[PDB]
This record gives C-alpha cells, sequence and structure tokens, in this order.
C-alpha cells in the first residue's frame, strides 16, 4: 500500500492549485486538478477526507492521485 490517506482543507480551481492536510503528514502539501479522481466536473469540498501519494513535479510534495474517500 504505497498510498496515504488525508483530508483537503483549501483548494482553488480558478488558479488550478490547492492545499491538502495529511493525517500522518501534519504538514501541508499543495495539490492540482491535473490528477484528481472525480470523473469530471472538477469540484471538491472544503475539509473533505481524500487520499494521495505526494507526487513530485516542482519541489517535493504535489498532489499524487487525489481521490475522495
Amino acid at each position: 500500500s504505497g498510498k496515504m490517506t488525508g483530508i483537503v482543507k483549501w483548494f482553488n480551481a480558478d488558479k488550478g492549485f490547492g492545499f491538502i492536510t495529511p493525517d500522518d503528514g501534519s504538514k501541508d502539501v499543495f495539490v492540482h486538478f491535473s490528477a484528481i479522481q472525480n470523473d469530471g466536473y472538477k469540484s471538491l469540498d472544503e475539509g473533505q477526507k481524500v487520499s494521495f501519494t505526494i507526487e513530485s513535479g516542482a519541489k517535493g510534495p504535489a498532489a499524487g492521485n487525489v481521490t475522495s474517500l
């Protein structure tokens, strides 16, 4: 299980970026709407439980299979 569960706090669709809050990862990582898991109609809730895999593209953390629980 190379995956980690967490919850998204904030996320902007106007710019194309957001910030998630992983349980084990008390820290905060950024996410994008270019690797989500919600069919289509890009849309997410504030303070929702979602999983990921901390993907890399810029620095270190960055979305990574963002799916809603």
